DNA sequence: TATGAATTTCGCGACACAAGGCCTGGATGTATATATCTGACACGTGCCTGGAGACTAGGGAGTAATCCCCTTGGCGGTTAAAACGCGGGGGACA
C-alpha cells in the first residue's frame, strides 16, 4: 500500500525536509530535481500546489523534470496529497 | 512489439552505541566507653516530748421484739411506642 518512507513522511509535518525525503524520490532523483531549483520538499509543494495538487501535473513535471517513472512520480505525488489531507 | 537491462526505492542484518536497574562501599551521625569533681546522701550523736502503759465512766453501741408497709409478685387491655421496608437527597468523603 504505502511505502515506510511514504508513512514516515505523512506522520510528521515537512517542515525543512530535503526533496529526498519524499516518497519514492532518492539521492538521484532527490539530486536531480535539486539541480532543477526545486531544492527543498516544500518548494516542490509549493509547485503542487500551483499545480493545484493535480495529480497528472505534478507527476508528469516530476518525471520531465528528474526522469522517474510512474511509479516514483505516483508515490510522490501519493504522498504529497496525503499529507495535504493530513495537515493542509 | 517481449525481453532484457537499467535504475531505482523499499526492506534486512551486523555493529556499535547509549540509559536504567542492582551491588557495593564509605562518609555520615549516634550509642558506647571512660576520667573528674562536687555538693548532696547518708551516717551518727544529744534530747525531750510525744509515745507507751495503768485506772475509771459511761455512754455509745450491739441485740431482741414489732409494725407496717411497701416492695416484690401476677393479669387485662390498651394502646402508643417500637420494629421493619422503602425512597430518597443531602451529607460525609476523596
Amino acid at each position: 500500500t504505502t511505502s515506510q518512507k511514504h508513512r514516515d513522511f505523512v506522520a510528521e509535518p515537512m517542515g525543512e525536509k530535503p526533496v529526498g525525503s519524499l516518497a519514492g524520490i532518492g539521492e538521484v532523483l532527490g539530486k536531480k530535481l535539486e539541480e532543477r531549483g526545486f531544492d527543498k520538499a516544500y518548494v516542490v509543494l509549493g509547485q503542487f500546489l500551483v499545480l493545484k495538487k493535480d495529480e497528472d501535473l505534478f507527476r508528469e513535471w516530476l518525471k520531465d523534470t528528474c526522469g522517474a517513472n510512474a511509479k516514483q512520480s505516483r508515490d510522490c505525488f501519493g504522498c504529497l496529497r496525503e499529507w495535504c489531507d493530513a495537515f493542509l
